[PDB]
């Protein structure tokens, strides 16, 4: 049988529901924020995409987040990974009143926007995703990412016109002619830093385990584990860190972030956009914010944007 993409009201059986309010999260403002390429909104207020070879559709109320998986309702298991995944026990409230008792941009800015945090992303997808993001936006990089699902990663289901994919493991992006390939999609100059960082991981270091390493590890030991890989420079590292390897500490700078930090808050360097005052400027929101760093700047990108 043709399969449609579902709504609350259509299949309702279909669904379970996860305690959640709007305040600790929103869709709208995390799911297409730069953070996961995967998400889209094909019905109103209902955001489908894939997570580890199983395809979700999500929507929520004002108390509820409601979830259905596609294959009967979500497993108590299954649940716990969408609980891990938006990362439901750090406390959004707490945060909010922390950053705005000792930050009067933010008290100011941040009443609007309310309900953004850090998705828990896989290692390995946020990786490969972050490479192809060379002074591209965020529809280009999508383009970008779900092409590359389509050709090396494996067919799940499809659903409307729609044929999802999983996402490509480190066998299939270091293949013998990979890079001819990944050109063909239209990656440029990151197709060659696919090959090689694939290469890297797998053969070398073990394979995905030893990014789930890096999760474990501190935040200074994982940002230059990071930075080794060929491709992944300064700003790309602290991503991965932010979104993928549980380091809320974590503030990616680029030329947007100099944006607000010098018109927002007066910020200069102790000396433009250089890797010493980039490393001056993340620790300038470290000290402002606190362990929460990256966070913080998630509600400023939303907000600012
Ligand atoms: C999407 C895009 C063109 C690649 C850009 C420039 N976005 C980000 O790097 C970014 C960083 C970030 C830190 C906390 C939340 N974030 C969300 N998006
Ligand atoms: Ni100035």
């Amino acid at each position: 049988s043709h399969m449609r993409h579902r709504t609350l009201s259509s299949s309702p059986a279909l669904w379970a529901s996860i305690p959640c309010p709007r305040s600790e999260l929103r869709l709208d403002l995390v799911l297409a924020s730069g953070q996961s390429f995967r998400w889209k909104e094909q019905s109103p207020a209902h955001w489908s995409g894939v997570l580890a070879d199983q395809v979700w559709t999500l929507t929520q109320t004002e108390d509820q987040l409601y979830c259905t998986v596609y294959r009967s309702r979500p497993t108590l298991e299954e649940l716990e990974t969408l609980h891990k995944y938006f990362q439901l026990d750090v406390s959004l409230a707490q945060l909010y009143s922390h950053w705005a008792s000792v930050d009067s941009h933010f008290q100011r800015v941040a009443q609007k926007f309310q309900g953004v945090r850090l998705l828990r992303q896989d290692p390995t997808e946020c990786l490969f995703s972050f490479i192809c993001s060379s002074n591209n936006n965020i529809a280009r990089i999508t383009g970008m990412v779900e092409r590359l699902c389509q050709a090396f990663g494996p067919r799940l289901i499809q659903l409307d016109d729609v044929t999802y994919h999983g996402f490509p493991n480190l066998h299939a992006l270091a293949g013998p002619e990979a890079e001819t390939h990944l050109r063909k999609l239209g990656l440029g100059y990151r197709a060659r830093y696919v090959r090689a960082s694939a290469k890297a991981i797998l053969e070398e270091q073990g394979g995905p385990a030893w990014l789930q390493q890096l999760r474990v590890a501190p935040y200074e030991e994982a940002h230059k584990a990071l930075c080794t890989l060929p491709g992944v420079g300064a700003k790309v590292a602290d991503c991965i860190c932010l979104m993928a390897l549980d380091k809320p500490q974590a503030v990616p700078v680029d030329v947007h972030v100099w944006q607000i930090a010098h018109r927002d808050y007066g910020w200069h360097p102790k000396t433009g956009p250089s890797p010493l005052a980039n490393k001056e400027l993340g620790n300038f929101f470290r000290n402002l914010w606190g362990p929460y760093a990256g966070w913080a700047q998630a509600v400023l990108f939303s907000a600012d944007l």
